C-alpha cells in the first residue's frame, strides 16, 4: 500500500520550503532561550534529496478540529525517514558577540501521521513512533475515526525522532557545546509540543 511522492517537484516548491522555516521560528521564540544565546533564528530548510518510505492506511475526512476559528482528504500514513533532510539555524553566542551557524540534520523517524489536505492547507501531525510500546498494547488509540482517539496516555508517547546531528561552523566550546545540547533537546521538545497531535504544521 505504498505512495510514490514526487520528491523531484516536492523539494523544490518553496511555498513549502518557507512556511516550514516559518512554522519552526515562530514556535522557536516562543520558548525561553539561556543566557549565552540570541537571534537564533532558522535561515534555510532543506528537505532531503531523498524521500521518505510513505505506507498509506487510512483514509477519512479531516478531523473536526482541523475545521477551526468535499474536498477534504485525511491520509493516515507511515512515515519512514532516515535520509539527508537539513536545517540550517544561525545564533550570537555571548564583553563579546561572537556569531555562530549551525546545521541540524541526519534526522531520523519511524512514525505514524496524520496527512491533511483541506481548503487549500496541509496539516502534518505526527502521532508516534511505530515502535512506541503504547501500540503493542491496545493502551493508545490511532484510529482519528474513532473514539478516544489519542486519549490519555498519549502524554506518555516515547520521541518521534529517533536520531539527529547537529554540528556548528578558546573555552567558548564549553558554550558551543552544551549550545549544541540546548538545541536538540530543544528542537526534540518543538517536534514533541508543536508538531504531534494535538498539534500540527500547517502549510498549503
Amino acid at each position: 500500500m505504498s505512495v510514490e511522492i514526487d520528491w523531484d517537484n516536492i523539494r523544490g516548491d518553496l511555498s513549502v520550503n518557507q512556511g516550514v522555516k516559518d512554522f519552526l521560528n515562530s514556535r522557536l521564540q516562543e520558548f525561553e532561550l539561556p543566557s549565552y544565546v540570541n537571534n537564533l533564528k532558522v535561515t534555510n530548510f532543506d528537505l532531503g534529496t531523498m524521500p521518505p518510505n510513505v505506507i498509506l492506511k487510512q483514509m477519512d475526512d479531516p478531523l473536526d478540529e482541523f475545521y477551526s476559528y468535499n474536498t477534504d482528504v485525511q491520509l493516515l500514513v507511515e512515515l519512514d525517514y532516515k535520509g539527508d533532510m537539513s536545517i540550517e539555524l544561525s545564533a550570537d553566542l555571548v564583553f563579546m558577540i561572537l556569531p555562530v551557524k549551525l546545521r541540524i540534520s541526519d534526522i531520523g523517524m519511524h512514525c505514524l501521521c496524520l496527512l491533511a489536505y483541506l481548503k487549500k492547507q496541509l496539516f502534518i501531525s505526527f502521532l508516534c513512533d511505530v515502535s512506541d510500546p503504547l501500540l503493542e498494547n491496545d493502551k493508545l488509540q490511532v484510529d482519528p475515526s474513532g473514539p478516544n482517539f489519542m486519549g490519555k496516555r498519549a502524554l506518555e508517547r516515547i520521541s518521534l525522532i529517533r536520531n539527529i546531528k547537529i554540528h556548528t561552523e578558546g573555552s567558548v566550546l564549553r558554550s558551543v557545546g552544551k549550545l549544541e545540547e540546548f538545541l536538540v533537546d530543544l528542537f526534540r521538545n518543538l517536534i514533541r509540543k508543536e508538531a504531534a497531535w494535538p498539534s500540527w504544521i500547517d502549510l498549503d
